[PDB]
């Protein structure tokens, strides 16, 4: 299914660098206009569509000959935007409509706690270390804090109390998971050396 | 230089290590920094966060004297600034959001929290494909000196001007706004970005 329309998307002229970016424009878009709203089982929905159209910029990549070093920064840069963008709609409904101030707090652990799960990896690579792993990666955020949501404001059956146990969980998580990259940084190859 | 190298000597004849003080003085930096600014302590919270920023050439100092720095450190280290910079953004916005009330400075203050964390991961994940994602208009340096003299003088003692505050918040987020799109541009234009490769 994909390929075709990757290389639909190629024939008109677009890049896969193009589709990444609209791609992401449109997520932030509908995070920051339903979460603060309060339509967080909408807001899910349009996040995981823009996840499966996330399949697209890849596969255009794959088609023309490769991607490139840019477009897997920019993918990479992206994806700190769109988690950033869902946090922060999450946390304006319940900062100033559910006025939940130790949800708030857990919500930001997560929104700081995911930028920094993502860059323990990249600045561990950047000095040729590993920093990869642990328990929350991109997938595991994303459906913890994303049925939370939606389960919340769930169709007929909603669970209000499951938008607080998912970031809970995922603030304890990522909490953790940030002490388990930092360790595999430590016993990577060539990590404690001294450098003159 | 003259006073942290005997410092940071000092330090280490104790049995501390670069990285310990590295954690230990992070940790002390977010503490203030939770406890003070959503007290509204602005002025006290952006005395204590400086203070720290002095305290950080120590751990640097330290680990030169020791014979030379480490990859781990160095990760540390930069890992630290990111926690740092967050839970200054997360201290103010708990000021702003539930006692200033106010919501336009909310937005402002997200967009610093989200940028602070981005413009530093733009250059990291280029270094880690080879390519380059530095410079632009914010930094860390311009991004503590801009939001803590925002907050240090909306609270100064004697002369305390509030609108300050707002002023650093707001312009912080336009040039880190920008300041995203300048080094996306820096990676695009690095020797071999668009080369393309087998994924
Ligand atoms: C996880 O959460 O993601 C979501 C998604 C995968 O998305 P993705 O990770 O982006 O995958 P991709 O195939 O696009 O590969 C990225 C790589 O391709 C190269 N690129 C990419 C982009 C540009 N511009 N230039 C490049 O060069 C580059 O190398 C980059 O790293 O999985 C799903 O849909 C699951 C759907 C279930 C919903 C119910
Ligand atoms: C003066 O006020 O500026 C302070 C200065 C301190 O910054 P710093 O990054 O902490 O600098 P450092 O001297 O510690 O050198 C880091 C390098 O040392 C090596 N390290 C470090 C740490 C460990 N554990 N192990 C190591 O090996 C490693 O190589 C690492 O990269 O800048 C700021 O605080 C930014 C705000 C400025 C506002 C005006
Ligand atoms: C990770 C570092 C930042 C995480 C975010 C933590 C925010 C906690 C906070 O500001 O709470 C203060 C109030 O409870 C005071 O009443
Ligand atoms: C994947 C993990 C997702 C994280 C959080 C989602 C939570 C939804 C989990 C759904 C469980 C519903 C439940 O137990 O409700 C019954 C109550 O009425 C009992 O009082
Ligand atoms: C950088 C982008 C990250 C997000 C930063 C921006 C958050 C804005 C927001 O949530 O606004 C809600 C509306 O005001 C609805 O009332
Ligand atoms: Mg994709
Ligand atoms: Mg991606
Ligand atoms: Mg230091
Ligand atoms: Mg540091």
């Amino acid at each position: 299914i994909t390929t075709p329309i990757a290389r639909g998307l190629l024939r008109v002229g677009l890049t896969p660098d193009v589709v990444t970016i609209l791609g992401t424009t449109a997520s932030v878009a509908g995070a920051l206009t339903l979460f603060p709203m309060g339509k967080l089982f909408a807001g899910a929905c349009v996040v995981w569509f823009f996840v499966l159209f996330d399949m697209l910029d890849g596969a255009m990549a794959r088609e023309r000959g490769g991607g490139t070093r840019f477009g897997a920064v920019l993918d990479a840069t992206c994806d700190r935007i769109s988690d950033g963008a869902v946090f922060c709609g999450l946390l304006w409904w319940i900062a100033f409509h559910m006025r939940d101030r130790p949800l708030v707090i857990a919500t930001l652990i997560c929104l700081v706690t995911s930028q920094v799960i993502s860059y323990i990896k990249a600045r561990a690579e950047a000095s040729g270390l590993r920093g990869d792993g642990g328990f929350i990666e991109r997938p595991e955020r994303l459906i913890i804090v994303l049925t939370g949501a939606g389960v919340s404001d769930f169709p007929f059956v909603p669970w209000p109390p499951a938008l607080s146990v998912g970031m809970w969980l995922l603030a304890v998580a990522s909490v953790i998971t940030c002490v388990q990259r930092l360790h595999t940084v430590w016993t990577s190859p060539g990590a404690i050396d001294r450098m003159a």
